[PDB]
DNA sequence: CCCCCCCCCCCCCCCCCCCCC
């Protein structure tokens, strides 16, 4: 019922099999277009089929409290050929947002979301933002024992893998670059189960030069085939546009 | 792996005549 190529032919030019459970990951520093990419994916997924959409529902989980409905509405109205309030209402009728305040809160939200997931059959995409939102607090609360710094993340990863395997969903996660290492910059620090659960990896970067910005770099790295690709794209009032 | 800063030195080098009872 779900096809990965249709979601994004630009980035997913190799994956053509009907997706029946995948885990992806975004990574990079601040202000490099991760949330804009998520907005573009949601816009591609929730638009009507007449305007070039997918007509399936999206679930969103916000952890860093950085979601902006105004930007999403602006992108939707710019992508639409004709702007009308009722069509925007129809589009937004298939969008859901959840807030979590702590690791246990997120764990219980995951333990509760399966009721909706069995209730709603049209869900095809799942987004978790800022998976590394609670790292320092958990680490400090865990003392010097590593196993006490990893339990909540372990349980959340197990629940996420169970959900994605059971309900045939697509997961999009975001992490933050917090620590360096004594061309890809990546110093893994997450849970071992989460690290081994990843399938695709994408890194984000921004041009240092001030050519009015308008240039972002993305490096796609799939662990299945060890294929490294570089993408260039721009972000405008209508969303993101690939160079 | 984790976060932010310091401070001056030292002297050189001469030119140029005027005016008769
Ligand atoms: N209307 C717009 N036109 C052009 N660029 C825009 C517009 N709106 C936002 N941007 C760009 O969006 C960029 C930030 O993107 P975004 O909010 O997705 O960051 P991010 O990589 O997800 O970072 P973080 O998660 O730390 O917030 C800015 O650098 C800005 O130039
Ligand atoms: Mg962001």
């Amino acid at each position: 019922r779900s096809s990965l190529k249709e979601i994004e032919p630009n980035l997913f030019a190799d994956e053509d099999s009907p997706v029946h459970g995948d885990i992806l990951e975004f990574h990079g520093p601040e202000g490099t277009g991760k949330t804009e990419m998520l907005y573009h994916l949601t816009a591609r997924c929730i638009l009507p089929k007449s305007e070039g959409g997918l007509e399936v529902e999206v679930l969103f989980i916000d952890t860093d409290y950085h979601f902006d409905m105004l930007r999403l509405v602006t992108i939707l109205e710019h992508r639409l050929s004709q702007s009308s309030e009722e069509i925007i209402k129809y589009c937004l009728g298939r969008f859901f947002l959840v807030y979590c305040s702590s690791s246990t809160h997120l764990l219980l939200t995951l333990y509760s979301l399966e009721s909706m997931f069995c209730s709603h059959p049209s869900l095809c995409l799942l987004i978790l933002d800022s998976l590394s939102a609670f790292y320092w607090i958990d680490r400090v609360n865990g003392g010097e024992s590593v196993n006490l710094q990893e339990s909540t993340l372990r349980k959340c990863s197990q629940c996420l893998e169970k959900l994605v395997n059971d309900y045939r969903l697509v997961l999009f996660a975001t992490t933050q670059t917090i620590m360096q290492k004594a061309d890809i910059d990546y110093r893994p620090y997450l849970c071992k189960a989460w690290q081994q659960l990843v399938k695709h990896r994408m890194f984000f970067s921004k041009q240092d030069d001030s050519q009015s910005s308008n240039q972002f770099s993305l490096v796609s790295r799939c662990l299945k085939s060890n294929s490294l690709k570089k993408h260039f794209f721009i972000i405008g009032e209508s969303g993101v546009e690939f160079c």
